[PDB]
């Protein structure tokens, strides 16, 4: 197992995406011992929806530990996150392929005139610093067109928005317009950007 591609993942709340992350992809890393870090910006003040999956690093001792990591992203910063990703590609070179999973995307992918050093490397140079990426978003412009075109898979959840199934069609896939409207509740549909082939999934037990 070597996660460094890239998946995106679009889904309103209650789509079932979540459920998709957290009780799915995540476990999956854990059960193969692949190390991850998650970019959380939902203050909750019961804490971060994905405590249980991690650490919050905060020592010398943490910072070798640690292999599962939480970070609270409050700042949601261009800042933040070229630390963030800093960290990561150290973190890979800690414990060998890492996985970087953004709970809301948007807050550092979401399109931008000048973008930033980091977020190039994110997208552009991910399989050389070894790190992978879940990039979830709730809505499919939310993000870069250029997230789109630098994905290996992106997986939707159904949509009814005629705005969502246009960009869609104009920026991924008109194919892949066409069965999101179609998909039931909890399934969804995988569109690979490698092999240019959708399919559409059951949902998760
Ligand atoms: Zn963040």
């Amino acid at each position: 197992m070597n996660p460094d591609d890239i998946v995106v993942i679009i889904g309103r709340k209650r789509s079932g995406k979540s459920y998709l992350i957290k009780h799915y992809f995540i476990p999956v890393l854990k059960a193969h011992k692949i190390s991850y870090i998650i970019d959380d910006h939902n203050l909750l003040r019961s804490g971060s929806e994905y405590s249980k999956f991690g650490y919050n690093v905060v020592t010398l001792s943490d910072i070798v530990s640690k292999q599962y990591v939480v970070v609270y992203d409050r700042e949601k910063n261009d800042v933040f996150f070229e630390k963030l990703w800093n960290g990561a590609k150290l973190h890979a070179k800690k414990w060998g392929t890492s996985v970087l999973i953004i709970d809301e995307a948007y807050y550092h992918f979401k399109y931008r005139q000048k973008v930033t050093p980091a977020i190039d490397e994110a997208l552009h140079a991910n399989r050389h610093a070894g790190i992978g990426l879940i990039l979830s978003t709730q809505r499919v412009y939310d993000l870069m067109p250029i997230v789109y075109k630098q994905a290996d898979l992106i997986i939707m959840f159904y949509t009814r928005e005629p705005n969502e199934l246009k960009w869609i069609s104009k920026y991924i896939s008109t194919e892949a317009a066409e069965k999101v409207k179609t998909l039931k509740q909890y399934y969804f549909l995988i569109y690979d950007v490698n092999s240019q082939m959708i399919k559409i999934h059951k949902p998760i037990h």
